[PDB]
């Protein structure tokens, strides 16, 4: 009846802010979240946090929410998982929720809920920049061009895993252009230091919709990469999967998720 929940900041799905200075509490639509390093203070809000609030209410559990510091979403290195996936896999958390992408590798070792956000991989470029998309040889045969195209991703997640598995030559080229967070990637794109940023589609599309001046645009990967979704990670064989799935499927049909997309993921640019 009390669940430990791991999450990770990735705006606008999970947004972290200090407690209200005046009250010392998390006000508005925010909820208390602590750091993995530790153990109000910090407070979390956003699309995934609203999902979590509704699940807790509908299913009837209480929870302790914490932010992962041991890596990010989840990466397996030399036999060991880090990030949100590792927290669930090693049973430090009963579930993990955030912008967490379902893939085959992860699905082998944790159970996921049904997907509640559609995503995949997209490419973001400055509106001026002329490429056709991820099929462009500027991407696919990157060192065939005299001044080479500069393109990168934020490493360690499902995006990099997909590129390394399916397009190993392109992946090897991208390594020098790894970015530490989406915020720095966007900054490099705008400074011309990158020509393109390849990343999670749900996040990139949102960033395009919110770009001041609407100067950043995304191209869908088309057939280059498959579509997938965000899912809540749970212990393999978790008793929580079924009630969570039922709730999520209910939210979908009630237009509750659609409402939350409007609330959190809308922007001015189109
Ligand atoms: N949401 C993705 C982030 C990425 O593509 O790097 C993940 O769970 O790994």
């Amino acid at each position: 009846q009390h669940l430990t929940v791991a999450t990770l900041e990735e705006r606008p799905f999970v947004i972290v802010e200090p407690a209200d200075p005046i009250s010392g509490t998390c006000i508005r639509d925010s909820v208390p979240c602590r750091s993995q390093l530790n153990r109000e203070k910090r407070c979390c809000k956003g699309f995934c946090i609203d999902i979590l609030k509704r699940l807790a209410h509908t299913i009837g559990f209480s929870y302790d929410l914490y932010l992962v510091t041991n890596g990010k979403h989840g990466k397996k290195i030399d036999g060991v998982w880090n990030g949100m996936i590792g927290e669930v896999f090693y049973q430090r958390a009963d579930m993990a929720i955030g912008s967490l992408t379902i893939n085959e590798e992860r699905s082998e070792i944790v159970d996921f809920s049904v997907p509640f956000v559609e995503t995949g991989i997209s490419v973001m470029v400055a509106r001026g920049t002329t490429v056709s998309g991820l099929s462009d040889r500027k991407f696919q045969r990157p060192q065939e061009q005299y001044p080479p195209l500069k393109f990168g991703t934020v490493p360690n997640g499902s995006t990099e895993k997909n590129i390394r598995s399916n397009y190993p030559d392109m992946h090897s080229y991208m390594v020098r252009y790894n970015q530490p967070r989406v915020e720095e990637a966007l900054t490099q794109l705008k400074a011309g230091k990158l020509d393109a940023f390849i990343y999670d589609a749900a996040v990139l599309n949102y960033m395009a919709r919110k770009d001041e001046g609407c100067k950043l645009v995304t191209i869908g990967s088309g057939k280059v990469f498959a579509t997938t979704g965000y899912g809540i990670a749970l212990h393999k064989g978790s008793r929580w999967k079924r009630p969570i799935d039922l709730a999520l499927l209910q939210f979908l049909g009630d237009d509750e998720i659609e409402m939350l997309e409007r609330l959190w993921l809308s922007g001015i640019c189109h």
